[PDB]
């Protein structure tokens, strides 16, 4: 009798793992995904020497029409009036005394211009070598201690997902059906008690990566956005609702830390070529959407009730020989 | 007799359906993807107090250099030299009657400057908040309800996806044998006519997604682009082609309709610091290049004869015990 | 003898490669990327007729914040000044003889402007029907044959990619341990002699890719960096590093060679609107970072000795039929 008891445990484990836990019933799809990102919210930095100036979603995002991966800007150092011409060199590429130790080219590595090969005064203390390049020479050796843009904080990111089934022709939005006019007024997401506001607070999301804004304020960060799509759609569509997981870590020990890059906004002044130089500290948040939708199909039901009849057919071999030889 | 039968369904089953369909003497590799994305054609727009501005891929590709996901300008709101100073908010941000009601600061949610806390006539009816930001703000009441760049219904979009199979060590590009410099020169694609033209109408793309590009253009939309390389490398590599089908669904009913974003052409005017703030509505085209090559191999050959072996091993225990209970 | 014989052989096969080659006993997870990238170094382009320019990152790299697909710029086609005005069109676009040729309107495919319908002189052997868009046209017939960026090969590109296993709750960068400071100060990556250094070397990686610099530097390219995660989390996270491979394939032969995109810097100057339009040949950098973890975990475990007991009892079925039979 033990010997159709095992059987009654093959059964339950196909039937209630394999072809109702593992929905074996079902055939699985992958999603094609696109991302909209919309980041509101404005900081304003007024530099002492500098009226206030301000920075809204098309001055701190990068790109500006948005991607799955985007940057907002938190931290800046900005060379005002960049201009082709000569001028010292920062030192980080080298300190001389006299125009001997200069050598007229371009730096082999992390060149700053064309050296002239004659040394000149970066500042009274300090000369390095004369190049060709943009001038005033970037100098970013002090990062803002209280980032200039850490009120991006409290911006809001509305993230609007569109995703697609293509083989179950089935198109579903992040904003689900809950979501209505009136919460996308006044709703900022939380993982528990707004799980499907599409509006995240961008310290919020920091936060639930396991990363601290301020620090990633300063120097910059990454901070990953995964939507997860699981879906059953044997079940009404209106359950097939995305997951956000927040996804960061911030060593300040781990050597480069943060994220920062260099664009530069050319303009012409006076009948000359100018470009202001930003060195943009910012938190580049990677939004990345996967997920598989179930939907019931007899081929693979088939399939699992002979995979299951299979396992049966092996399990009685296995017992028969457990018997035998015990 | 019967039971000698079942094994030549199996056998059957094993050749014609795992060994053949299913390609099991065969590996797989997935591919890793570039994907070049040119577009041509030109919209003019006469506002009626501004003479005719042309827009070229240069302005309605973000970004100009392209991606796999870009967005093609199809209508858009504009403001003018705004400047950083003191104005009055747009009145989505709140109407006041007198200073007592506007607070010092920044608004909560979707600021749109630092409010010095006196009330200031936004126009001649209504009285917001004064803001200090870009001025004057944004007025994106009135989309255009002809998209200001429609035209781009006949933009044509030359998709150049150049992939590998690293495993297989097989290069492959959308351009296939097939397309010539005669096809590039005159072919657009057609799911059916020409199927392997890499040169698409946008609005052909989006028709072919389930949409309306008259509807997608005035307030922007999303169009999925799959190409999918399923190849069978034991067959000539010539017939390694991509297969195209275009992904969307636009309903005007669900909340947030279509795609914009804001972008910004910062300029020096006088002296003084511009930008021209730029509303953009637009078709964000997400490529999403995916595929499978097929090659011979011995190794998977043997694991599915082996498999097709051991399948045959637990048929034949199954019509044993079928025959013993029946 | 010969039956336990094979049993042995299955025992050794499960456990040798199933259990152990295949790490049977470990849970795989895939992992979420990030992408950083910081290009290093400068070119300076002396136009015959035009002052010495440079172009560091901020000029080349296109998005300028990065991203897993990048264009560094390698030579490019400039049109200063253009302006939205009347002027010949390209002759590309068509030659006329007199007005009766040219039609007013717009052009069906890859319209310059919109034609006013009179034929003029493009130049003086060749005359265009005139069109109203960004003047003048842009003549990219010349590609210059020393790429204008040709030293770009020497430009050091920084791959700062932050990966985490999700499941597993493991963070890596592709900055390990083994590199630090000084190494990020002078190390440039070798596939054997620096396989950890992430600091690439523009030609290096074109190089490695199977393709030459200087061809895809004078009408851009393409070139695939992956970047490969095979972790065994069951060792010590610092064996958890990233494998870099470069692909590429470069056809003279084959249609439309490398990789162009063409982008405008907007400017105002002497009140009025114009924009430097450059044709952008660039080698197209795609970052396709993959990879599985491995831990052990005890679910995995225990279906892998299942699947080997299943195995085994399919294989005594299999003798036992073969012993008969034979
Ligand atoms: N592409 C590159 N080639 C060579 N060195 C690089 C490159 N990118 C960054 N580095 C160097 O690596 C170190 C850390 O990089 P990171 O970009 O995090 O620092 P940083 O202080 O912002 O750098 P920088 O101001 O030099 O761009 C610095 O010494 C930086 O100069
Ligand atoms: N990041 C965000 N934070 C908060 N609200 C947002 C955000 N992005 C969009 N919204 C709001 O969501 C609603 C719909 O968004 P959507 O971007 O589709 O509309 P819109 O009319 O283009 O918005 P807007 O002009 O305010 O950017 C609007 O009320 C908009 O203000
Ligand atoms: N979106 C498009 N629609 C139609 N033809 C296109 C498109 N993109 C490129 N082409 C044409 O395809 C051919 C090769 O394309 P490719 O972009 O490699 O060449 P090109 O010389 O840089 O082109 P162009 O200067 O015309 O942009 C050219 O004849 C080009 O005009
Ligand atoms: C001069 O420059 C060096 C290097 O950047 C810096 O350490 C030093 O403080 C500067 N001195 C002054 C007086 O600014
Ligand atoms: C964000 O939260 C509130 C705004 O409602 C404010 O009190 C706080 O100072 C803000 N923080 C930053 C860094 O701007
Ligand atoms: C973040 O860092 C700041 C300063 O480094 C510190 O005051 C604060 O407690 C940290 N944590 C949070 C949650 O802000
Ligand atoms: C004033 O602004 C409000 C809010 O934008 C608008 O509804 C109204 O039509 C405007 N009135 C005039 C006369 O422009
Ligand atoms: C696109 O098709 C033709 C151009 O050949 C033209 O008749 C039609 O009006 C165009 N449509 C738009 C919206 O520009
Ligand atoms: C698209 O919408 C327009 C106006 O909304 C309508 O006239 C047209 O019939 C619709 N369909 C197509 C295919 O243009
Ligand atoms: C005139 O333009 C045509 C077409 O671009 C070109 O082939 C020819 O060389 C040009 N002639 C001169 C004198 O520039
Ligand atoms: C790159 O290599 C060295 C720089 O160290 C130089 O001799 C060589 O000419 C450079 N090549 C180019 C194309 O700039
Ligand atoms: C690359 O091309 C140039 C000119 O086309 C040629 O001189 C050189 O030998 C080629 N190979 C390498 C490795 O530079
Ligand atoms: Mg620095
Ligand atoms: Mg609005
Ligand atoms: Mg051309």
């Amino acid at each position: 009798v033990i010997f159709r008891l095992i059987q009654l445990v093959v059964l339950v484990y196909v039937i209630g793992w394999v072809f109702l836990y593992e929905k074996g019933y079902q055939t699985s799809s992958g999603l094609i995904s696109s991302v909209s990102v919309k980041l509101k919210g404005l900081a304003v930095t007024q530099l002492p020497g500098l009226g206030p100036q301000v920075w809204d979603v098309a001055d701190y995002v990068f790109p500006a029409q948005g991607d799955n991966s985007f940057v907002v800007m938190t931290n800046f150092i900005v060379t005002p009036k960049q201009t082709q011409g000569y001028c010292a060199e920062h030192p980080e590429g080298g300190i001389c005394k006299e125009d001997s130790g200069c050598t007229p080219g371009k730096a082999k590595r992390k060149a700053q211009g064309i050296r002239t090969g004659k040394c000149v005064a970066f500042n009274d203390t300090v000369k390095t070598c004369e190049i060709f390049g943009w001038c005033p020479v970037e100098v970013d050796d002090d990062i803002p201690r209280p980032a200039l843009l850490r009120e991006a904080e409290n911006f809001t990111l509305f993230i609007k997902n569109s995703i697609s089934f293509p083989r179950f022709k089935v198109n579903r939005r992040n904003l689900v059906e809950e979501v209505n006019a009136a919460h996308m007024k006044t709703c900022l997401f939380h993982k528990t008690l707004h799980p499907l506001c599409p509006v995240f607070q961008l310290g919020y999301v920091v936060q639930e990566s396991g990363q601290n804004f301020s620090t990633l304020a300063e120097k910059g960060g990454v901070v990953g956005i995964t939507i997860d799509w699981h879906c059953d759609l044997d079940w009404h569509v209106r359950h097939c609702r995305p997951i956000y997981e927040f996804h960061g870590l911030y060593e300040e020990k781990n050597l480069s830390p943060g994220f920062n890059f260099r664009f530069a906004r050319h303009f012409v002044e006076n009948g000359t070529n100018y470009r202001h130089l930003f060195k943009v500290f910012g938190i580049r948040f990677d939004i990345l959407v996967d997920g598989k939708a179930g939907k019931f199909d007899i081929i693979p039901t088939m399939t699992t009730i002979g995979s299951g009849i299979g396992i049966f057919g092996v399990a009685t071999v296995l017992c028969d020989l457990l018997l035998l030889h015990i």
